[PDB]
Order: C-alpha cells, then sequence, then structure tokens
C-alpha cells in the first residue's frame, strides 16, 4: 500500500482541517474543510488494497488535467487509517439538489448552457483518451448559479471517486440510468453518462428510475428498454444520439458539444 508509482500531491494531515460533513459518495464521506483553501475532504471508507488503489488512481488522473469545467483536484492525505482525497470547494454544491430545490423556475436557455459548459469539459477528456465514469447531475457542482438578469451559470465537474473499475456489480446497479449499459457485466460509456444527464437536468433534478429497485433497475438494461425523451425538445434528438446500447453508434463529443452550440 501507501502504489508508488502514481503521481499526485501528498498532502499532510496537519495542513488540513476538517469542518462540517455534507454528504457521501461511493464508500466515501465527504465533509468541508481548509487547507492551509476552501476544500472538500473525501474519507474514503476502510478498503481493502484494490479499492485503495482505484481512489489513488482518480486522484492522479485528476490531479494532472486541466479544464475551465473541471474541479480541482489538490491531493491526497493519509490521516492514520484513512485516505483522504483533497479537492476543490465549489461554492453551490451539487447541480441535483440546486435544481430539485429551484424546480419549476430555471429556464431552459440555463440548462442549455450547463449542458454545452459539461460537453466543453468531456470533449477535453475524449481528447486524452481518459475516462471519467460517473458523469451524472450529483458531480455537476455549481460555481456560480446565473439566475439573476444579466448573469449565467458556472458548471464544475467533480471527479469520479473510487474508479468504476473497482466497484461492485450493486454500486453499479444503483448507478442506472447513468452507468452506461456496456458496464453493468472506454470513453464512450461518457457519452451514456452525458445523455442521462441531460434527461436529469431537463426533468429538474429528478432522474428517471428512480423510483424503481435495484432488481428493476437491472433488469431495464436488461431487456434493453427505451429511455424516456427529455423535456427539452430541443435535446432530444441529441440525447437519443447517446443513449443508444452500442457504443460505438454514440457521437463523439466534438460533434455533441458542436450540435450544443447550434441549438
Ligand atoms: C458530489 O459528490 C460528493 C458530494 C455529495 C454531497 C454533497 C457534496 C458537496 C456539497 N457541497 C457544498 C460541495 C462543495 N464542493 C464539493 N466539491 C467536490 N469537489 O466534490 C462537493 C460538495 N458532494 C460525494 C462524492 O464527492 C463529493
Amino acid at each position: 500500500r501507501t502504489l508508488s508509482q502514481l503521481s499526485f500531491h501528498r498532502v499532510d494531515q496537519k495542513e488540513i482541517t476538517q469542518l462540517s460533513h455534507l454528504g457521501q459518495g461511493t464508500r466515501t464521506n465527504v465533509y468541508e474543510g481548509r487547507l492551509r483553501l476552501r476544500v472538500v475532504l473525501k474519507v474514503l471508507d476502510p478498503s481493502h488494497h484494490d479499492i485503495a488503489l482505484a481512489f489513488y488512481e482518480t486522484a492522479s488522473l485528476m490531479s494532472q488535467v486541466s479544464h475551465t469545467h473541471l474541479a480541482f483536484v489538490h491531493g491526497v492525505c493519509v490521516r492514520g487509517p484513512e485516505n483522504i482525497m483533497v479537492t476543490e470547494y465549489v461554492e453551490h454544491g451539487p447541480l441535483d439538489v440546486w435544481l430539485r430545490r429551484e424546480r419549476g423556475h430555471v429556464p431552459m436557455a440555463w440548462k442549455m448552457v450547463v449542458a454545452q459548459q459539461l460537453a466543453s469539459a468531456l470533449s477535453y477528456l475524449e481528447n486524452k483518451n481518459l475516462v471519467h465514469g460517473n458523469v451524472c447531475g450529483r458531480n455537476i457542482l455549481l460555481a456560480r448559479l446565473g439566475l439573476a438578469e444579466g448573469t449565467s451559470p458556472f458548471i464544475k465537474l467533480s471527479d469520479p471517486g473510487v474508479g468504476l473499475g473497482a466497484l461492485s456489480r450493486e454500486e453499479r446497479v444503483e448507478r442506472i440510468p447513468w452507468l452506461a449499459p456496456e458496464c453493468l457485466p472506454s470513453t464512450a460509456m461518457d457519452k451514456w453518462g452525458f445523455g442521462a444527464t441531460l434527461l436529469e437536468i431537463c426533468f429538474d433534478g429528478e432522474a428517471p428510475l428512480q423510483s424503481r429497485s435495484p432488481s428493476e433497475k437491472e433488469h431495464f438494461y436488461q431487456r434493453q428498454h427505451r429511455l424516456p425523451e427529455p423535456s427539452c425538445p430541443q435535446l432530444a434528438t441529441l440525447t437519443s444520439q447517446c443513449l443508444t446500447y452500442e457504443p460505438t453508434q454514440r457521437p463523439s463529443f466534438r460533434t455533441i458539444l458542436r450540435d450544443l452550440t447550434r441549438l
């Protein structure tokens, strides 16, 4: 343990202060903190080496990319038996939580801005041949709200947490319909994730299949059922192209981004 062949900044525990609990991610508890910067501390549960390795791989890869719409990763701290990823605090938190609270008065124009910013971030990851693997409204963080007159939203995509490759079948099923179908048993999976996230954003933060059970979610992919049409009709062609069960038929993010700018 503590791989020694990945590149990430090692944060000393004397440099971080842990403040309030914010929520949970997959096998993590996340806390507001300070880095002597306003940060978020993502404390991994006591885990087997394989899970910790997938956590450190995310930290290393997200430490070496840069983009206007990607949240910073500052490093990893080992505080006793706890691996803690130190990441950027994004002022207004997860998009899906805010959208549900503000449901009914978030205009379509606002959602198209967000879609375009997200597509831009994924276009960059595609060009670098890097998989995110956890594109969803929860992992879209709002840096600027953009509802007030003369303003516009600004989002940052959070890190994917513990790498998808290390997660259990039951955790993968919990991620339906954001999870690409081929992942239930490549950067193409993030096209599906993006498409599902557009449905979520259009539905003001309510994802399709939310009221279903794990077994029913798994059934949905098993029988290759069709996901719903978005409530922004101008996105219906785009979402249908991304939410295709065959991965090679999904369009590239260069095409997605171009199409969004014309919509
Ligand atoms: C987005 O999923 C996580 C999560 C869950 C619930 C709340 C927040 C969350 C609430 N607030 C106010 C934040 C401010 N900044 C960030 N920053 C970064 N880099 O995620 C996250 C949050 N995060 C779970 C896995 O990781 C974070």
